[PDB]
C-alpha cells in the first residue's frame, strides 16, 4: 500500500535537541515555511494526521484537511518529556539509539508504541498521505530495514509493508 510520511516541521526542540513527544509545542516560523514547501511537492491523496498541533498545522500549510487520529503520535515520553537528549541517562540513549527495551516512566515503551503505530498502517485501506512524527517515519523506516532519521518538513513514501520506495527533502 503506497503511503507518504510526513515528519511535520520544526517546533523549537528541534534546534534545542530535547526529547519531543506528547509535549503540545508549535511549529517555528521555518517549520510553518517548511510546511509549505510541502504543498504541491506532496500527492493529492486523503490525508490523515497526528492530532498534536504540529503535525495538524503542518498539514494544513501543506494543503489538506486530514483526519485526526492521535495514533499517529510521537512516541510518549512521559517523564521525559523535554530532556535533553545530551544529558539522558545511556540506558534511555541506547534503548533510543538501538530502537529498543525503552520504557520511559510514566510513558509509552517502545513495543507499544509500534504496536499502535503499526496498527493504524494496517487499517489503512487506501494510499495516503500520513502527518506525522520522526519516531513514527523512523519506526517505519525501521521496520522496512532502513535508516529511519529523516529532517523536519520532510517526507518518504513507502509501500507499506514491504520497502521504501523514495524519500523526499526540500531546501
Amino acid at each position: 500500500m503506497e503511503l507518504w510520511l510526513v515528519r511535520h516541521g520544526e517546533t523549537l526542540w528541534n534546534r534545542e535537541g530535547r526529547l519531543l513527544g506528547w509535549t503540545d509545542l508549535p511549529l517555528t516560523a521555518e517549520g510553518e515555511a517548511q510546511a509549505r514547501r510541502l504543498k504541491g511537492a506532496l500527492p493529492s491523496l486523503p490525508a490523515f494526521s497526528s492530532d498534536l498541533l504540529r503535525a495538524r498545522r503542518t498539514a494544513e500549510l501543506a494543503g489538506f484537511s486530514p483526519r485526526l487520529y492521535p495514533e499517529l503520535r510521537e512516541i510518549h515520553f512521559g517523564a521525559l518529556e523535554g530532556a535533553l537528549w545530551e544529558t539522558l541517562d545511556p540506558r534511555h540513549k541506547e534503548a533510543l539509539l538501538r530502537f529498543q527495551g525503552f520504557h520511559p516512566p510514566g510513558g509509552e515503551s517502545l513495543s507499544a508504541f509500534q504496536e499502535r503505530v503499526f496498527r493504524f498502517l494496517e487499517g489503512l485501506k487506501a494510499p495516503a498521505v500520513l502527518f506525522t512524527h520522526g519516531g513514527v517515519v523512523r519506526a517505519v523506516l525501521r521496520a522496512l530495514g532502513e535508516d529511519g532519521l529523516v529532517p523536519p518538513g520532510s517526507a518518504v513514501a513507502v509501500d507499506w509493508p514491504r520497502r521504501v520506495l523514495v524519500r523526499l527533502a526540500l531546501d
